[PDB]
């Protein structure tokens, strides 16, 4: 139900080149636009892009693109799918650039591929324009695993860019599902040196207060949100499970059978504690005690709740709180879990 725009201007592209673009559907009732960032890891150099070539190339091009997409969850148009935001105008940005979302870098006599992430962003926000976004009253880029992150490295550059291009009154917002991440030690050795490398592969770009905390060379601190959300002007709505299984992997935590000995349970509780300490001070945040890989634009993203409230009664809840900063009366928006191992919220996707 969302169709394919690729972008007039062809010199944004994804890695190979190839024209980026987004998937729409338009709401010509609704003044609420959903920009939603696909995830997908990424690669940091020319031997790990070309083997993501060989095999994740839709991630890497568009000309193999679907004519069409069906919206899922929060992308999904119908309310009983989507309580929150089922009227809205619904935009997927697949993710072509591999690079976080932070790349502004174009292929070149010197560059095999292009990594435009953070400018793909721009273009298609700078289309979506003259599409009816210039009518906007919220902008709410949302994003999941690696756009997720692409959520904080970007928001507040949307801001600006509509602020500069004269639309003042479109409040932007971000919603950013599974890229809260933590740089901790691994659980055995043998991750952020990718990011590091990444970042001048990319020639990728951070937020501007965050750029200027960390300073050259540091700039890969701002992948970090416990980091980059506290320098964020918009507003910031943050999905993470507890026990991410990306941040596992990158930890080289494998949760499969036989008995957890000491050494990992410690490991497992001391990782869902301080990823609850990062979020202590993160007001509108859904946290559930979860192993998963499980996203937001999944089907039955309804169905997992926090101390009895839902995800999409969070984010009413938190659009209720941006009207024109009392908490409401049974309608939360900081929701945590404080139970300290996976699954100990019944809730939790089956899988
Ligand atoms: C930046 C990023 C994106 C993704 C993803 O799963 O999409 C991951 C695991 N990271 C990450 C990269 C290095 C270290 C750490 Cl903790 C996290
Ligand atoms: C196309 O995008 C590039 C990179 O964002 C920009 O430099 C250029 O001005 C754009 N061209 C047009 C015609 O808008």
């Amino acid at each position: 139900d969302l169709r394919l725009h690729l972008l007039l201007n062809t010199s944004v592209t994804c890695n190979d080149g190839s024209p980026a673009g987004y998937y729409l559907k338009e709401s010509r009732g609704s003044r609420r636009w959903l920009l939603f960032l696909e995830g997908g890891w990424y690669c940091f150099n020319r031997e790990n892009c070309d083997s993501r070539y060989d095999t994740m190339r839709r991630l890497m091009s568009s000309r193999d693109w679907p004519r069409t997409r069906t919206g899922t969850g929060i992308l999904s148009s119908q309310p009983e799918e989507n309580p929150y935001w089922w009227n809205a105008n619904m935009v997927f940005i697949p993710y072509c650039s591999s690079d976080v979302w932070s790349g502004a870098s174009s292929k070149s006599e010197k560059n095999e591929y292009a990594f435009m992430g953070a400018l793909i962003i721009q273009e298609v926000v700078r289309e979506l324009l003259g599409r009816g976004l210039s009518g906007a009253k919220v902008l709410l880029l949302a994003g999941s695993s690696a756009g997720g992150t692409g959520v904080l490295l970007n928001v507040d550059r949307v801001a600006e860019q509509l602020e500069k291009l004269g639309y003042p009154a479109i409040q932007v917002r971000g919603l950013a599902d599974s890229g809260w991440f933590l740089d901790n030690k691994q659980y055995r050795h043998t991750p952020t040196e990718a990011i590091r490398r990444g970042i001048r592969y990319w020639n990728g770009v951070v937020p501007e207060r965050c750029r200027r905390q960390f300073q050259e060379g540091e700039e890969w601190n701002c992948f970090f949100g416990y980091k980059v959300y506290p320098t964020l002007r918009s507003p910031v709505f943050v999905v993470q499970w507890l026990f991410d299984e990306a941040q596992l992997t990158v930890d080289n935590v494998h949760l499969t059978g036989q008995p957890v000995q000491e050494g990992l349970r410690l490991y497992i509780q001391n990782l869902g504690r301080e990823l609850r300490h990062t979020l202590k001070d993160v007001p509108a945040s859904f946290a559930p005690a979860c192993l998963s890989h499980e996203i937001i634009i999944r089907s039955h993203w309804t169905d997992v709740q926090v101390k009895g409230t839902s995800l999409p009664r969070a984010l009413h809840c938190w659009d209720r709180s941006l009207h024109d900063k009392t908490p409401l009366k049974g309608c939360p928006v900081h929701l945590v879990d404080s139970c300290p191992w996976p699954h100990c919220n019944p809730s939790c996707p089956t899988g």
